[PDB]
């Protein structure tokens, strides 16, 4: 509906980078959502979120949900509750934000625009 910026849990992304606490359940939409170079494991998803504010790319998420990406429920416009989550910190100082448990709350095919202008977070 109106106001669809509202929709979304607007300063979460600096919040998950910032404060680093777990305990929120932020509702994001996905940008957009690609593999990554896995070679010989189970396949790896990549997520580029927004919170309406910003986007963030160092979304991955866990193995176990790759059948919501593989069955087409979570794409590119869906709006996702993020239920839990944890961030690893890489030996060179970036971190990577891993989704444990998330929910569609609106399929990208309702939605289907990317929300409000959101800028790419800076480290
Ligand atoms: O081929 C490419 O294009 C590519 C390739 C990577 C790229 C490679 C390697 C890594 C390192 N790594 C790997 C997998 C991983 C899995 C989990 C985890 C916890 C629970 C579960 C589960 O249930 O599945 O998984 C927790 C930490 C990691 C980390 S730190 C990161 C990223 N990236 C990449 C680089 C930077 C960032 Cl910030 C991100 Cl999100 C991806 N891109």
């Amino acid at each position: 509906g109106s106001h669809m910026v509202g929709q979304l849990s607007r300063g979460a992304i600096a919040a998950i980078m910032q404060k680093g606490d777990t305990n929120i359940k932020p509702i994001l939409q996905v940008i957009n959502i690609r593999p990554i170079t896995t070679g010989n494991s189970p396949p790896r998803y990549r997520l580029l979120m927004s919170d309406g504010l910003n986007t963030l790319s160092s979304f991955m998420l866990a193995t176990q949900l790759n059948p919501l990406v593989e069955e087409e429920q979570l794409s590119s416009n869906c709006v996702c509750q993020i239920h839990r989550f944890i961030v690893n910190t890489l030996k060179d100082g970036r971190r990577v934000v891993i989704l444990m448990e998330l929910e569609v709350l609106k399929s990208a095919e309702a939605v289907g625009v990317k929300i409000g202008n959101p800028v790419p977070y800076n480290e």
